[PDB]
């Protein structure tokens, strides 16, 4: 289903509350943070406390599509529309209709394509590739995002009118080094996971703790989460010191 946002920082606090507050409303919910920030974790969580719970949730992410395809996937096809088009789709939004739409990287969504959400968010209907029966749609968006999209407006790469309208209710996730003090409780809670599904086990003595709170964590939590996964291989229902941590996560 949804797994819990670990963590006794004041930020993290923050954005449960603010989860708890937007959650069973219809209001777009534009998520920013850094990669492994847990982004998604927040609008998988949104979702099953939501109106649409029951809904489908339809992740589209936004880097990996080849903008060729792009408007086809996200918005479906009549057969005939173009090329090699002899099976059909519903795009990514006609499946996600009664649902929730999870736009994972909206910074990477080429222009073209952010006119046309934006006439999703407004018009709530949408034209399948090729097509001229408006089909209705009602989804409720949630973005996410690494960039600085009040940038990227600046560079004329992000239409303001979509972002005013996306951005009705930000989430901020803090990167892991602004919220040292969570990382035993998510170390704990990734071992657990670990455990649970027969994959491991291990647990940190405070040294190697110490030295883990000192990182950078450039990857944030799919980083630490790695290194747990890495660390129970190598030494399987041991201890780690910080002999056992790599030497780029020794700091001492
Ligand atoms: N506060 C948290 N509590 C528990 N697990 C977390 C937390 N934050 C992140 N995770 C986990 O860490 C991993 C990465 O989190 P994601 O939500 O996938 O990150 P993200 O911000 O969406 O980054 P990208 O854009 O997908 S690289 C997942 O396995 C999450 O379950
Ligand atoms: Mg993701």
């Amino acid at each position: 289903l949804f797994r819990s946002l670990v963590g006794t920082s004041r930020a993290i606090q923050q954005v449960r509350q603010m989860m708890q507050q937007v959650a069973d409303t219809d209001a777009s919910v534009l998520i920013l943070g850094e990669s492994g920030t847990g982004k998604e974790v927040v609008a998988r969580n949104l979702h099953y406390h939501s109106k649409r719970r029951e809904g489908p949730f339809v992740p589209v992410n936004c880097g990996a599509i080849p903008a060729e395809l792009l408007e086809s996937e996200l918005f479906g096809h009549e057969k005939g529309a173009f090329t090699g088009a002899i099976t059909s789709r519903a795009g990514r939004f006609e499946l996600a209709n009664g649902g929730t739409l999870f736009l994972d990287e909206i910074g990477d969504m080429p222009l073209p394509m952010q006119v046309k959400l934006l006439r999703v968010l407004q018009e709530r209907t949408f034209e399948r590739v090729g097509s001229n029966k408006t089909q209705n749609v009602d989804v409720r968006i949630i973005a996410a995002t690494n960039k600085n999209l009040e940038k990227m407006i600046e560079d004329g790469t992000f239409r303001e009118d979509l972002y005013y309208r996306l951005n009705v209710f930000p989430i901020e996730m803090a990167p892991l080094r602004e919220r040292v003090e969570d990382i035993a409780l998510l170390l704990n809670e990734l071992i657990s996971r670990m455990e649970h599904e027969k994959r491991g086990s291990i647990r940190f003595n405070s040294a190697a703790i110490m030295s883990l709170c000192r990182h950078d964590w450039p990857g944030n939590v799919r980083e630490l989460a790695n290194l747990v996964e890495r660390l129970a291989i190598m030494h399987p229902y041991g201890v780690i010191g910080v002999g056992e941590l790599p030497k780029k996560f020794r700091h001492v």
